[PDB]
C-alpha cells in the first residue's frame, strides 16, 4: 500500500531521531539474518534499511521530507523521468544500506 518510513520503522511520523534509531533497531534486529531468513522480507529490510537511510543521512531527509517515497523512488512530482533518468528504470536506493550502520551503531544487538 504505502512505503511510509515510519510505519515501516514501527512508530509515530512525529517520533525522534533517538526514537528512529531505537525503532530501526528493533526492525533490522526483525530482518537480521541471524534472526530472520525469507526471500522477499529481504527486500522489505532493504525497505526499512531505506526508510532509515534518509533519516539517517539528511540528503535523502530532505527529500523524503519535502515530498515523500515517490520523490525518492523516481514516480513522485516529476514520476516517470525519476530526476534525470528520463526512460531509465530505478529502484529505491538500496545502496545506500545502513545496515552498516546498524552494525556501528547496534551491532545486530539490543
Amino acid at each position: 500500500m504505502g512505503k511510509d518510513y515510519y510505519q515501516t520503522l514501527g512508530l509515530a511520523r512525529g517520533a525522534s531521531d533517538e526514537e528512529i534509531k531505537r525503532a530501526y533497531r528493533r526492525q533490522a534486529l526483525r530482518y537480521h539474518p541471524d534472526k530472520n531468513k525469507e526471500p522477499g522480507a529481504e527486500e522489505k529490510f532493504k525497505e526499512i534499511a531505506e526508510a532509515y537511510d534518509v533519516l539517517s543521512d539528511p540528503r535523502k531527509r530532505e527529500i523524503f521530507d519535502r515530498y515523500g517515497e515517490e520523490g525518492l523512488k523516481g514516480s513522485g512530482p516529476s514520476g516517470g523521468s525519476g530526476g534525470g533518468a528520463n526512460g531509465t528504470s530505478f529502484s529505491y536506493t538500496f545502496h545506500g544500506d545502513p545496515h552498516a550502520m546498524f552494525a556501528e551503531f547496534f551491532g545486530g544487538r539490543n
